[PDB]
């Protein structure tokens, strides 16, 4: 619930970026491809920072097992999609 709402932001980027890949592939693919990959790079950057935030809250003591569960939930959510960012990146990178 909470973890997914939090990382739904990047999830919007995921859908946007995949679309943008397609778009650029039929639209130009001249430089947009590389630029778009850099945008996913930015995407992983803010999520990685937020992941680091959860890791800090995990040490905050002002958390309950509930909150720990949220960090663990979000960390798992973020990690997989971050892995997905790179995986798709390599696909898009490969098409270059």
């Amino acid at each position: 619930n909470t973890a997914t709402q939090r990382f739904h932001e990047i999830e919007k980027f995921l859908l946007h970026i995949t679309h943008e890949v397609d778009d650029l592939e039929k639209t130009g693919n001249k430089d947009e491809k590389a630029r778009l990959l850099r945008e996913l790079t930015v995407s992983e950057a803010f999520i990685e920072g937020s992941r680091g935030y959860f890791q800090r809250e995990l040490k905050r003591t002002d958390l309950d097992l509930l909150e720990k569960f949220n960090f663990e939930a979000a960390l798992a959510t973020g990690d997989l999609l971050l892995k997905d960012l790179k995986a798709l990146q390599k696909r898009v990178q490969d098409s270059e």
